[PDB]
């Protein structure tokens, strides 16, 4: 329910490498290769109590190039276990 901005450092490089990995399990476009994660890196934690506050989990919403081409993937994270998941993988995108 509330949103951020974060850096596109390491830990967003990572991200992206790991959606254009779950992207290509399912490969509904070849195989990919990931090139860069470029601005705006968006970060949505999700609250249990719009009032409360014990997080539930959290999205990123990142743009990635991979094999030249732009992409958005949204990636989810649930806080307890800190397993991620690719919840989608569209594109090509035009630059934000």
């Amino acid at each position: 329910g509330e949103w951020e901005i974060i850096d596109i450092g390491p830990f967003t490089q990572n991200l992206a490498k790991f959606a254009v990995d779950e992207e290509n399990k399912i490969g509904q476009y070849g195989r990919l290769t990931f090139n860069k994660v470029i601005r705006p890196c968006m970060k949505k934690t999700i609250y249990e109590n719009e009032g409360f506050r014990e997080i539930k989990g959290y999205e990123y919403q990142l743009y990635v190039y991979a094999s030249d081409k732009l992409f958005r993937a949204d990636i989810s994270e649930d806080y307890k276990t800190r397993g991620r998941k690719l919840l989608r993988f569209n594109g090509p995108v035009p630059p934000p």
